[PDB]
């Protein structure tokens, strides 16, 4: 079609390999590029996690409000919000909130030591019908993205489904879809991704994320105006181990598709 002779361009002059699947919710219809190649998720593993945890307050009515006690030992490479609290405790649902919107590894490592190990976040995935997510390691070997290595990875297709499922669909209660909803909303890493691609008065939720190999990456859920919802993801990696981020090849995708 059009759109995906225009990704392929945007492709070919970004030297990488992207990955994108669009679901206009309106029609069910899909737009798909290496909609079935796996990419590393990096970060954007973290929203299956939260997801994960939101599930089991489903019949734990207070699980969310439960004290998890944060280390100095427990601190990573990247921990904004876990710096703030180390000596101190953090609830199931403030580490929930700074693993999406501020992509705190730390508080991603609690959220998976929460369902017993990376096989329980996986777990969780087959649960809800997604047989292609695969989360294998914690923060932050997660992220070294090495070409090929099928550890940490999904498809764009998949991710899409899942995440169509998480916030538009009932894979969720009510209560735990909206609080979903919520902190995807009110992300702060994502200005000069997918967002940066889409019209301003367009509310978007999304979740970035980034790793080795230039991997820059971001799933998104979009309510237009006056306009049924999309889900949109990006994946986007490069053959070089030390390559920069490309948050503008992203933004790029999203304006292309956001043509149609
Ligand atoms: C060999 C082990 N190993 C493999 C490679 N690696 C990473 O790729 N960490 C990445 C990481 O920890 N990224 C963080 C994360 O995993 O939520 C945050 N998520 C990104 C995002 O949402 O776009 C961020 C840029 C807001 S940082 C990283 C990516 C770019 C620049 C610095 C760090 C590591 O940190 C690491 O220790």
């Amino acid at each position: 079609s059009a759109v995906q002779q225009k990704l392929a361009a945007l492709e070919k002059s970004s030297g990488g390999r992207l990955g994108v699947a669009l679901i206009d919710t309106a029609d069910n219809t899909q737009v798909l590029y290496r909609g079935d190649e796996r990419f590393p998720m990096c970060s954007t593993s973290k929203v299956m996690a939260a997801a994960a945890v939101l599930k089991q307050s489903e019949t734990q009515k207070q699980l969310l409000n439960q004290p998890v006690e944060i280390k100095p030992a427990d601190l990573v490479n990247y921990n904004p919000i876990a710096e703030k609290h180390v000596n101190g405790t953090m609830t199931l649902a403030e580490l929930s909130a700074a693993a999406l919107q501020y992509s705190d590894n730390t508080a991603m490592n609690k959220l998976i030591a929460q369902l017993g190990g990376p096989g329980g976040v996986t777990a969780f995935a087959r649960a809800i019908g997604d047989e292609t997510f695969r989360l294998d390691r914690t923060e932050p070997t997660l992220n070294t993205a090495i070409p090929g290595d099928p550890r940490d990875t999904t498809t764009p297709r998949a991710m899409a489904q899942t995440l169509r499922q998480l916030t538009l669909g009932h894979a969720l209660g009510e209560t735990q879809r909206a609080q979903l909803v919520t902190w995807l909303k009110g992300n702060t890493t994502g200005a000069a991704s997918i967002r940066a691609g889409l019209p301003t008065s367009w509310t978007v939720g999304d979740k970035t994320g980034s790793g080795d190999y230039g991997t820059t990456n971001d799933i998104a859920v979009i309510w237009p105006q006056g306009r049924a919802p999309l889900v949109l993801v990006t994946y986007f990696t490069q053959p070089q181990q030390n390559a920069e981020s490309r948050r503008d090849v992203l933004a790029s995708a999203a304006r292309i598709i956001a043509e149609g």
